[PDB]
């Protein structure tokens, strides 16, 4: 869920989701549509296109098992979903982790005036 | 897509999300765990489990038709994914219009510290 999310966020990039990334960009905050605005943006649609990926999870409220181990995340579930939706969150934090370097913060609020040309495609 | 739901809060409360929702409490936030703390929470939690119901479609991509026509918010769509999708953020859109008279700024940011608790069930 978005908690974990957040968290294994915070592990990778210092960063507290709710002040940075939930209002970020076209991807990462509320939009999932118009031009990914950057390295970071295109990170929050890759997940987009990950959670695609399996069919009858929700993501949203998908509590799943994970751990931080040696500053590795490690998912825990031997199921479908659970695993899927925290290997897919697993994937965005390392992404979010690597792109802070051009984390623009120009980019918070974005979508309220922005975010009209066509969407990005998986 | 989230930018569209944005946009049904916008039309039904005049509220950016962005500055409000998008950071509220236990399910309208970085949540999906804890419990709902208000009205408005559980109009967030409600439709998390309204996305669930729906298989074989990734809400963060679904972009929708709507209209917003003279108090009303119109669903276009046939298809199966992006209707239903629509159909939840519209009725969580109007929840949160009917509820806005208890939104508490104190639940702005409450998922850094708190939503630890048993969770709500769909």
């Amino acid at each position: 869920n978005l908690f974990q999310f957040g968290d294994m966020i915070l592990q990778k990039t210092g960063k507290e989701a709710v002040h940075s990334y939930a209002i970020y960009g076209c991807y990462c905050g509320w939009g999932g549509q118009g031009r990914a605005q950057d390295a970071t943006d295109r990170c929050c649609f890759a997940q987009d296109c990950c959670y695609g990926r399996n069919l009858v999870c929700n993501p949203k409220t998908a509590t799943y098992t994970y751990s931080f181990e040696n500053g590795d995340i490690v998912c825990g579930d031997n199921d479908l979903c659970l695993r899927a939706v925290c290997e897919c969150d697993r994937a965005a934090a390392i992404c979010l982790g690597e792109n802070v370097n051009t984390y623009d913060k120009n980019y918070e609020y974005y979508s309220i005036s922005h975010c009209t040309e066509e969407s990005e495609q998986c």
